[PDB]
């Protein structure tokens, strides 16, 4: 049963913590000590809802639940310390998201207003690649009249049109009318919204698709070493990061752009017919001059040559810097097997560390602790990919004086 990280987003007071708490109480693993104390509190008050009210506070003072197909771990939503940093470093990545939208009069409008967080979080979900966003139109009991289908449809339509106007796919976005406190249409069907003939929020979580497997992505093999075995020939060594390499395949070495053919493959001194992601292999290639192959280079199949960056844009965290970083700064970037000096060509903007939204356009310089969108221009041809396409070739460390000055995620590459 796959483990997925869930992020619950939406405007303040729309019902995020309540939904989260509802999911944990109904499908999580809260300790018996706390559970019994909650059930005890309910007794004393003589109100069933008190168990939930009690748990919510215990949760607040304090996050995993299980559905039919997955184990979900609710991670940090925006508005938190290190939110952007942890995503840049890979310390915490969101696999799925639930956008909570309040149907209550005025609340939905506030959330979708220019300054609202429904609009902000949808845009964030977009940059985060959360194409399978589940939208929980919450507080359905507070519409006028309660459980109003028209209010729900109006909201779905509006959020959907908005999503599309921002490139957000929509085909995999799912909406569900819900009531967080009671778990209506979340962990059980609602008997109050007979007009809704669709899946429960939990059922939608179980409908979530896992991301593409590296084996299904185009072949990428960062070169670690290259030898010329007497009698054998040119034999580069590297780990297959994506795709599949097979004896007889035609392959291209970038940045050189030289095509060759794979004559043999070996993992652990044992010959193989094909190599898959994760296999550290040595492969004999015919037709490519060893001169055109160096550590840091990347192999792919001719139809999908590894991207060579003329310029690339990255979201970075400045982990360490004694003074200030500015345009022209040229640290050595370590990405996959490569180590190349890259000149900071532009400081596009500083980001809010808690949210990920722009804080300042074109900062004059960056200081330790800053999160920003920066452009780099490699000093010599460098193979890199967008982190969201080929993760292993998309995260890098900026090194200087034996220290990691920063970590970055590649968001765009200019070939
Ligand atoms: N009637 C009603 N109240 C709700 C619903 N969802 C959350 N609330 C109430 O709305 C307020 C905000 O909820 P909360 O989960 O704390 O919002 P967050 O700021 O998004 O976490 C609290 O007073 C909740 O009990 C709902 O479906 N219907």
């Amino acid at each position: 049963k796959p483990h997925l990280n869930l992020i619950v987003i939406g405007h303040v007071d729309h019902g995020k913590s309540t939904l989260v708490g509802r999911l944990l109480m109904d499908r999580g693993f809260i300790d018996e000590k706390t559970v019994k104390e909650a059930e005890e509190a309910a007794k004393k008050l003589g109100k069933e809802s008190e168990k939930f009210a009690f748990l919510l506070d215990r949760l607040k003072e304090e996050m995993r639940f299980e559905t039919k197909k997955y184990f979900f771990t609710i991670i940090d939503a925006p508005g938190h310390r290190d939110f952007v940093k942890n995503m840049i470093t890979g310390a915490s990545q969101a696999d799925a998201a639930i956008l909570v939208v309040s149907a209550k009069k005025g609340e939905y409008e506030a959330g979708m207003s220019v300054e609202g967080q429904t609009r902000e979080h949808i845009i964030l979900a977009k940059t985060m690649g959360l194409d399978q966003l589940i939208v929980a139109v919450n507080k359905m009991d507070l519409t006028e009249p309660p459980y109003d289908e028209k209010r729900y449809k109006e909201i779905v339509d509006q959020v959907s049109k908005f999503m599309r106007s921002y490139g957000f796919n929509t085909n995999k976005v799912r909406f569900v009318p819900v009531v967080a406190p009671s778990g209506d249409n979340i962990t059980h069907k609602s008997e109050n919204m007979k007009w809704y003939n669709g899946p429960t929020l939990e059922e939608y979580l179980d409908q979530l698709e896992l991301p593409p497997k590296p084996v299904d992505k185009p072949l990428r093999i960062p070169i670690q070493d290259v030898y010329s075995i007497s009698g054998v020939g040119t034999v580069p060594v590297g780990r297959v990061e994506s795709g599949v390499l097979k004896v007889g395949d035609k392959i291209v070495f970038m940045p050189a752009g030289k095509v060759g053919e794979v004559r043999s493959i070996e993992t652990h001194h044992t010959k193989m017919d094909k190599a898959e992601p994760g296999d550290n292999i040595g492969f004999n290639v015919r037709g490519v001059e060893k001169k055109d192959i160096k550590r840091g280079d990347v192999v792919g199949h001719p139809n999908n040559p590894p991207t060579v960056a003329d310029e690339f844009t990255a979201r970075i965290i400045v982990v360490w810097h004694p003074t200030a970083l500015a345009n022209g700064y040229t640290p050595v970037l370590h990405v996959h097997t490569a180590s190349v000096a890259c000149r900071v060509s532009e400081l596009v903007s500083k980001l809010d560390p808690r949210t990920g939204q722009e804080a300042e356009k074109n900062p004059q310089f960056l200081k330790q602790g800053d999160v920003a969108i920066v452009k780099f221009k490699p000093i010599k041809p460098l193979c890199v990919e967008k982190y969201n396409e080929f993760p292993p070739l998309g995260r890098f460390a900026m090194r200087d004086m034996g220290k990691t000055v920063g970590v970055g995620i590649i968001v765009d590459v200019k070939p």
